[PDB]
């Protein structure tokens, strides 16, 4: 064992770089002889090489002397106060930039993430401490997952660490210089293989230490449970229980929780729901219509009468005088950076704008841009007039007397110098100044005297902070028109735009809009994105109105003025043929329109809840039985009068619709009311306030634990007995529920489980009664190591009864937004998630072994839908139920006690025992978790206590804080037993619900003479009854009710509570929000419309099109008509056009029909759009494509096309492809058509080049653990620091498109306007626009040579058309290459809007195939990018080739879940197009 020393010493002597830092450690190692010292020196040298490579690679100076940061400052003469203990590994000072380069090496995922979090937090803290120095700090962290470096080659380093390991184990077995813990740590660190190599058996590495608590818990689980009874000895207990329950219920001690339906009583209870303020029951429609148009200033302004303009004054409002041009130019100039703008380079701008205004004024007498005595400045300001005159005279007098000259001369000199500077700086980058239509004529020879001799007259524009004297007439606009929607759209656009203004008559900001004639000004006095006061002003009469709205909630109505009208119009057409509703048809329209406008004008949470609570009422109205505590659950607190008006409107509508004397069509009215109820999705999803929601969520979390009487406050890591005995005591108490055989009788809605029913369930599962036929068949060295960079310290060594030795599991609490209420959310670390995943997937597999669940399986959902459809068809009884408080009422103790009593059959009995031990240990771990209290809530509670302690309601949580606040304690952590991890433990609860419902159905079947089917996914259940029970319902109304009450009691006995929103009935069935009726179908139109409306994000404009396309494709399959989708697409295109972005024929197709969504796919619509653009030329290519596909189907060439033509020039090759056959070639003025691509060199900027397939491959490949360690966690940390909304996203998108957002040939940035200017320079190319607007250009052939720097952006059309067409024809049938034609022969019928028809589309792939094809076809790229990391594949090769060579959009030809079944209007299919495959 000594020759190894010699050879490795020689190898390291010959393979070490000559560094003045490395030679020291090299000689210190080479001089040593003792093996232990060799170990130390080798480890030190390896660490040195790694850290020096890291320090030199990132361009920094290495800290060899190990000096602290304040030392580094003091040596450089930088004086700083005292600081904490910090040592930088790499430090650099460059100007005012400071660089720190701490680094380390880790192999385990959990260790890597923990070290990253630790040093990141430490360095952020130190950055905060050093911010006072007035010097910037930027940390840099490098964490590598391997020992490879630069100063040493790989093989010598590997053999070095290997021989080091061998000598390590030798010396450990010889001298035992190390103890067990450090020795094991060093082995696991330098092993580089023990990071992650095992699975479930990893728990076998540690020790047990399970001394006493485990035995007590396991015994308490087994105390009084009997799980050996036979099938004969459970029926008797069931019968006895039923007998005593029925007797005690009939006597009058058991209450009963169900009533029979009564429509009149239900309506009468709904009408008198808020009878304390609305002191009436009836309301005339006319008075409501009258007082609706005068409620709020917004509504008054919406329906007022403002017809300013006699017909010629408004004509000038489309002239675009010089003032606006000067304003835009000055804004664009100020967007750059010029020096010394403080009170010098700003007054000049106002002077120029004022001169331009005077010039525009005294030539044709226009009155724009003014407001009383004020004008709009460069930065959307509202500067006055006189103060500017004073500043101007002061400045000119000072500058003149600083020095014969003349005032006008000084003014024109200053103006010309500044203008020359500006125009030079502008010409510098990419743009001339002649494209702004500005002229240097407003600078008259005499201007100062003109400034000093101006005057205006008007009013003062004011703002009032709260009688209302409106300057106009209140209401004169009919509801049937579409004017209020346009006014709302314009006002909302102004309100959203009001957020763009940046920070620095006090100061006033103004935005401008105009409806039809004159223009109005929205005035505000504060920046930022927050609630603030707004006013509306006009030049004739100022201060029209003022209000207190919030900006970020007014998005869904921007350009969607023609979309909502069609929505209401098509929703009305449903209830149109009711023979007893014609006399009341305008009232319905008025009410619907008023509700929509009102909910779009004042968005609030209370209106959302009130509108959401209607579906439960409409479901109960058409059923047989319902919970007794239903009506009381439909009431909530309302505050403002707008909400009361909304409630009155809803009441009037629901009384008009579901009155008496109507018996024609119940399904249509049901669908109508449901769609009305689903309008709550139009408001928003985000929160109005943040602190109150946190307080509410914490209150909901803390409430149900203060009556069970078990809350731990700040538990210690070393658990004391005072907590363990209490845990055991409460665990015993949890299993002490009585019922039906006691003195006090049963008690409802209390957490707990009874021993009798647990025993019954376990015994019935063990002996076998719940399986179908198809189921039974299946010490200085320590500090030395601490100096190292790869010696980890964050691995567990032994577990216990309360988690690993590091500490009990910890979680953080936070809310998640949702329509209506807000959901709770628990967040854990990575090791915790890795630990929980074992239980999760074990229980998921165990449940998959059985049948009936519908959580993640996708086969059972179709069976459920089929059974529901059949049951509804046969008019049987259906029970739709949801459970209440499912999360905070379950318990891991219940799952453990259930698992500890099941007996399996020949399932690796010894491994079965070992797995049971593992699972029991993990569940015992979960039972002892801890949850963190947020910081804002405790801070606010402390502030409130201090405030209202020295100077009533006393919410119980506030009482808890006040109690544990005054004795010297501050709550930080809270632990208990009653709370199951919301969303963490999910599949186990699904399994438990499955077995529980199966046992309950078995018992109910054993009592009566019928059977039941059930379906459930962890919180929702649908039960289907047979014919016997359905007959029993209407023959003996007493046995039915008793059976239902017994089902309720049984479910309560097993810790499952039925919510008051469940329903038993025969008319409708619902599961997972999917309603079904016998002779119709129920689409949710408003839901999909509202979902599609506000669903945009700030990204590249070619992915929003994909997202909207997928959304519309998903929505069409449910019943939405097509023209609505066309209008939605038009709205999206207009939203894009507003941002000044050129529209190309590869975004959307707003001319589709039914067939384009059923049969075709994404590429078919693009092909159809291109065919619509340029006909008379696509047929010639289509004939050649037909012939080529017919030839290639038999596999004739497959190679001449693959390389010779595809991988060459485009134009000439095309011609050859025509002479390869006997078809006529394309004309010379056919290859002239071309479009414009901005991403021809690199994609656009947001905040070499290779195909996108390479991008996604290197993304999905270099991310496992080692090739994707740093980047993913870095980007996650970066994204965690961002919080945004939809409006802010649209604003950011509008901002980025117009700054640079463009890259040049080599490396540079430009502007879009510059590109369009250079394009418009050459007067030989012709643009062309279509109706909806799609720009495409015609360019000649000769003009290309001579200026090849701007023509490198264009791209021909026929080439891409052929690529996409051939690709999609390969992907689909061969009919695509036919010739389409509309059907113009069928006559016109009279259709009803409610008539549907089903359809099926006209009908694996892996990641290795594309790699192998790219290898065997394109070896060049493969050997440099993929190497460092029969009939079916024959066409896959062609697919990937077409994808690589034609990169416009054909990527989607391979990136593509897709629905199958379609339900469409039968009146639409008979007007589609036909494609013939001949
Ligand atoms: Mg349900
Ligand atoms: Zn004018």
């Amino acid at each position: 064992m000594e020759d190894d020393m010699a050879c490795v010493k020689d190898l390291v002597s010959k393979y070490l770089a000559d560094n003045e830092r490395l030679s020291r450690q090299k000689l210190a190692f080479l001089v040593q002889t003792e093996p232990r010292m060799l170990l130390m020196e080798g480890l030190k040298l390896l660490s040195l090489c790694i850290e020096i490579d890291s320090c030199n690679a990132n361009g920094c100076e290495h800290n060899s002397e190990d000096k602290s940061v304040e030392r580094i400052l003091h040596d450089h003469g930088i004086l700083t106060p005292s600081l904490c203990f910090v040592v930088p590994d790499g430090y650099k000072l460059t100007g005012n930039v400071l660089i720190l380069l701490e680094c380390f090496v880790r192999s385990s995922p959990a260790n890597f993430e923990q070290k990253y979090i630790e040093d990141f937090k430490k360095l952020e803290q130190l950055k905060e401490d050093l911010k006072s120095v007035d010097i910037n700090l930027i940390p840099l962290i490098d964490g590598r997952t391997s020992f490879y470096n630069e100063q040493i080659p790989d093989w010598v380093n590997d053999k070095l660490r290997d021989t080091l390991f061998s000598l390590l184990r030798y010396a450990q077995e010889s001298n035992s210089l190390f103890e067990e813990s450090e020795y094991s740590r060093l082995c696991e660190s330098l092993s580089m293989t023990s990071g992650r190599l095992s699975g479930v058996e990893s728990l076998n590495v540690l020790l047990d230490n399970r001394s006493s608590h485990y035995e007590e818990i396991i015994a308490s689980c087994h105390q009084g449970i009997n799980n050996k009874l036979t099938a004969h000895e459970v029926k008797l207990q069931i019968e006895e229980e039923y007998q005593v329950f029925r007797n005690r219920l009939r006597k009058g001690e058991i209450t009963g929780q169900f009533l029979k339906v009564d429509k009149s009583r239900l309506l009468n209870d709904f009408n008198n729901l808020y009878v304390d303020e609305v002191t009436a029951t009836k309301d005339n429609i006319e008075h409501l219509i009258y007082q609706f148009k005068r409620a709020s200033p917004i509504l008054r302004f919406l329906y007022a009468n403002i017809g300013e303009g006699n017909g010629e004054e408004r004509h000038h409002t489309i002239k675009e005088c010089q003032m606006q041009y000067w304003r835009s130019f000055l804004n664009k100039v100020k967007s750059l950076r010029i020096l010394n703008t403080r009170r010098k380079l700003l007054l000049i701008f106002d002077a120029l704008i004022l001169l331009a205004s005077i010039h525009d004024q005294t030539r044709h007498k226009c009155s724009k841009g003014w407001l009383g005595s004020c004008f709009i400045s460069v930065n959307d300001r509202l500067v006055s007039l006189e103060s500017t005159k004073r500043d101007l005279e002061k400045w000119v007098g000072r500058r003149q007397q600083s020095e014969p000259p003349d005032k006008n001369q000084i003014l024109i000199s200053m103006f010309q110098k500044t203008i020359l500077k500006a125009t030079a700086a502008l010409k510098d980058v990419g743009i001339s100044v002649e494209h702004y239509k500005i002229n240097m004529e407003v600078i008259c020879p005499d201007s100062y005297d003109l400034i000093l001799n101006f005057d205006v007259s008007g009013v003062v524009p004011t703002i009032s902070y709260q009688d209302e004297k409106f300057p106009f007439i209140m209401g004169g606009v009919e509801l049937l028109e579409s004017t209020d929607l346009e006014r709302l759209s314009s006002l909302s656009l102004a309100l959203v735009n009001s957020m763009k203004t940046s920070s620095t008559c006090k100061e006033a900001y103004c935005q401008e809009f105009l409806l039809s004639g004159a223009e109005f000004q929205l005035i505000y006095q504060k920046t930022g994105e927050c609630s603030k006061c707004y006013a509306i002003n006009d030049n004739r009469v100022g201060e029209i109105c003022s209000f207190y709205a919030d900006p970020k909630r007014y998005f869904p109505a921007i350009f969607s003025a023609e979309v909502l009208q069609t929505t209401v119009s098509t929703m009305i057409s449903w209830v149109k043929d009711c023979s007893e509703l014609e006399e009341q048809l305008c009232n319905i329209n008025s009410l619907t329109k008023m509700i929509l406008v009102l909910i779009l004008a004042h968005p609030s949470k209370r209106s959302q809840k009130l509108l959401q609570n209607l579906r439960y009422f409409i479901m109960a109205y058409v059923s047989d039985y319902h919970h007794k505590d239903l009506i009381d659950k439909l009431r909530e607190e309302l505050i403002t009068d707008v909400e009361f008006l909304l409630y009155r409107l809803v009441r009037a509508l629901v009384n008009l619709i579901l009155s008496e004397d109507v018996k024609s069509m119940m399904t249509n009215r049901f669908k109508f009311i449901l769609n009305i109820s689903y309008m709550c999705h139009f408001i928003t999803k985000e929160t109005p306030d943040r602190l109150t929601d946190q307080i509410k969520c914490f209150e909901k979390f803390l409430e149900p634990k203060l009556e069970f009487g078990h809350v731990s406050i700040n538990p210690a890591d070393v658990a004391t007995e005072e907590e363990l005995d209490d845990m055991v005591y409460n665990a015993k108490k949890f299993l002490s529920k009585e019922g039906c055989t006691s003195i006090k009788g049963p008690d409802y809605k209390k957490p707990g489980v009874s021993k009798r029913f647990l025993s019954l369930l376990t015994s019935s599962f063990n002996n076998g009664s719940l399986f179908k036929e198809s189921e039974v068949k299946r010490n200085c060295t320590t500090a030395m190591l601490k100096n190292l960079c790869f010696y980890s310290q964050e691995s567990p060594q032994s577990y216990s009864s309360t988690g690993p030795d590091t500490g009990r599991l910890k979680f953080s609490l936070s809310y998640k937004e949702q329509v209506g209420g807000n959901r709770e959310l628990y967040i854990g670390d990575l090791r915790t998630k890795m630990f929980t995943r074992l239980i999760e997937d074990y229980f998921e597999a165990l449940s998959l072994q059985l049948s009936g669940s519908c959580l993640n399986n996708e086969r059972e959902f179709e069976n459920a839908i089929l059974s529901m459809k059949l049951n509804v068809s046969l008019a049987h009884v259906s029970y739709s139920m949801d459970h209440s408080k499912w999360g905070p009422m379950m318990c891991p103790f219940l799952f453990l006690a259930t698992l500890q009593n099941l007996i399996f059959l020949s399932k690796d009995l010894q491994a079965d025992i070992k797995g049971r031990d593992y699972l029991s240990t993990l569940l015992t771990w979960h039972m002892h978790k801890m949850v963190e209290i947020p910081f804002n809530v405790v801070s606010a509670m402390m502030k409130s206590f201090i405030k209202a302690q020295l100077g009533t309601t006393q919410s119980i949580t506030e009482d808890f804080f006040y109690s544990n606040f005054q004795i010297g304690v501050v709550p930080s952590h809270v632990s208990s037993i009653l709370d199951m991890g919301q969303g963490i433990l999910h599949n186990t609860s699904d399994f438990y619900a499955l077995i529980s419902e199966r046992f309950i159905n078995y018992a109910i079947s054993c009592i009566c003479g019928g059977t039941i089917d059930a379906y459930t996914s962890s919180d929702d259940q649908i039960s289907l009854f047979d014919q016997v029970l359905t007959e029993l319902m209407q023959r003996d109304p007493e046995e039915f009710k008793t059976l239902i009450e017994f089902h309720y009691y049984m479910s309560d006995q097993l810790n499952k509570f039925v919510s008051p929103k469940s329903v038993i009935g025969r008319f409708v069935a619902e599961f997972k929000s999917r309603f079904y009726v016998w002779g119709d179908e129920v689409p949710l139109l408003t839901k999909f419309v509202a979902a599609a409306l506000h669903n945009i994000k700030c990204k590249e404009p070619h992915q929003l099109a994909e997202t909207i396309d997928t959304i519309i494709d998903q929505s069409v399959a449910n019943g939405v008509p097509v023209h609505l989708c066309n209008l939605i697409q038009k709205r999206t295109l207009s939203l894009l056009q507003y941002a000044r972005y050129p529209i190309d024929p590869f975004l959307l197709n707003c001319e589709t029909d039914v067939r384009d969504w059923v049969d075709g796919n994404r590429s078919y619509r693009i092909m159809r759009q291109i065919e619509r653009l340029i006909p008379d030329a696509c047929g010639r290519i289509r004939s050649m494509l037909r012939k080529l596909y017919n030839k290639l189907k038999t596999g004739q060439l497959h190679e001449e096309f693959t390389t010779n033509y595809l991988s060459s020039e485009h134009l000439s090759s095309l011609s050859n492809l025509c002479e390869l056959l006997g078809v006529e070639p394309p004309s010379e003025s056919d290859l002239e058509f071309s479009w414009l691509n901005l991403a021809a060199h690199h994609p656009l900027r947001m905040v070499e080049k290779v195909p996108t397939i390479v991008k996604t491959i290197q993304n999905k490949l270099s991310s496992t653990f080692t090739r994707g360690a740093q980047k993913l966690l870095s980007e996650a940390i970066n994204k965690s620091a961002f919080q945004s909304s939809i409006a802010s996203g649209f604003v950011g998108l509008c901002r980025t498109l117009g700054s640079k957002c463009v890259r040049g040939p080599n490396k540079e940035s430009l502007y879009i306007k510059s590109i369009q200017s250079l394009i418009s320079d050459i007067q030989g190319i012709e643009p062309l626009i279509d109706s909806h607007g799609v720009q495409y250009w015609r360019v000649p052939l000769n003009i290309r040579d001579g200026n090849e720097g701007v023509i490198s952006y264009f791209r021909p059309l026929l080439w891409d058309y052929m690529c996409i067409s051939l690709s999609t024809a390969i992907e689909l049938g061969a009919w695509v290459l036919g010739e389409p034609k509309k059907v113009r022969v069928l006559e016109f019928f009279k259709h009803n809007p409610c008539d549907y028809f089903p359809l099926k589309p006209a009908a694996r792939v892996g990641l290795n195939h594309i790699i192998h094809s790219l290898r065997r076809l394109y070896p060049s790229v493969f050997e440099k990018h993929i190497l460092p990391f029969s009939p079916r594949i024959k066409f896959l090769d062609l697919c990937v080739a077409l994808d690589v060579n034609c990169e416009a959009l054909s990527l989607v030809s391979h990136i593509v879940k897709r629905e199958e079944h379609y339900i469409v209007l039968s009146s639409e299919l008979r007007l589609s197009h036909t494609r013939t495959h001949e």
